[PDB]
């Protein structure tokens, strides 16, 4: 509740709109986010507390806000724009990504005799590689800021109107010591399927456990938004991970990209690439195509 003049934004310059998801996130119009253009409208996302409002919920949002302030700006993350902390409910104002999360972006754009482009879907291989590259660059930035994501997944990458990838929800209290591994979200997601083995079995989280998750995200990309470990119940996932099993190479995926996935899933975190190495490896592919 103390005033931070660097980040404080007058709440009466916000017009809240339709909710985006559930703290909870609401789309809003902001006037004068740029103090040089005080009447200029922009669209932003506003994170706020739900109606439940427990003291732990508030602490978690305040903690997220403080991570937001120190992370700095990067093109491939959702950036803090401002906060409302005085004379009203706590708002954390961040960039809005017009096309939604990357999983929904891909699933809505899967390939399909009217006109000359009947076989042509919206998604091409170089653009998919660019999505992976941009996520790696954002993750590399986050890692250099000493930010571990802990649930990196296509659902947590957002897509701007210009198809820029932005990592979202990176500075969050994740309830690491009480994960319901069998928990399925309302959209059917089993988040345990993105956890590195050292995170799942030992509750150990490093930038290399994020590299594991990036490998799963790579698989999501090149299945155009498929769900990982298809048809493997959580009980069976435990055992196959204990046996060293990995996902198969997805169809229409070049061996360069499945190779990168398998590196990302090496048992020993030291045998996985760094994000810096993933950026370079992906840059080489992007340039070649
Ligand atoms: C604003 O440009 C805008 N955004 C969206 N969709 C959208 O998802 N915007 C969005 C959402 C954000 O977080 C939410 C909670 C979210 C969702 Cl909805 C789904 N998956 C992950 C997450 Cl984290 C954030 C953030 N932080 C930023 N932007 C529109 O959809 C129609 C429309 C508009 Br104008």
């Amino acid at each position: 509740l103390p005033l931070d003049p660097l980040w404080e934004f007058p709440r009466d310059r916000l017009v809240l709109g339709k909710p985006l998801g559930e703290g909870q996130v609401v789309r809003a119009e902001a006037f004068g986010m740029d103090p040089a253009r005080p009447d200029q409208a922009s669209t932003v996302a506003v994170k706020m507390l739900k109606d439940n409002a427990s003291d732990k919920d508030l602490a978690d949002l305040v903690s997220e806000m403080e991570v937001m302030k120190l992370i700095g700006r990067h093109k491939n993350i959702i950036n803090l724009l401002g906060v409302c902390t005085q004379e009203g409910p706590l708002y954390v104002i961040v960039e809005c990504a017009a096309k939604g999360n990357l999983r929904e972006f891909l699933r809505a754009r899967r390939p399909p005799p009217d006109g000359p482009r009947s076989s042509e879907g919206p998604l091409s291989f170089p653009v998919l590689v660019s999505c992976a590259y941009q996520v790696a660059r954002g993750m590399q930035y986050l890692e250099s800021r000493k930010c571990i994501h802990r649930d990196l997944a296509a659902r947590n990458v957002l897509v701007t109107e210009d198809n820029v990838m932005k990592i979202a929800d990176f500075g969050l209290a994740r309830g690491v010591h009480h994960i319901d591994y069998y928990k399925k979200t309302s959209n059917g997601r089993l988040p345990v399927k993105w956890m590195a083995p050292e995170a799942l079995f030992d509750e150990v989280y490093t930038h290399q456990s994020d590299v594991w998750s990036f490998g799963i995200l790579l698989w999501e990309i090149f299945t155009l938004g498929g769900s990982p470990y298809p048809g493997i119940p959580v009980e069976e996932l435990f055992s196959l991970l204990r046996e060293g099993h990995r996902m198969d190479r997805p169809p229409h995926c070049p061996p360069e990209l499945y190779g990168l996935m398998r590196e990302c899933w090496h048992a020993a975190p030291s045998q996985r690439p760094t994000f810096k190495q993933l950026v370079e490896a992906l840059d080489k592919v992007l340039l070649a195509v």
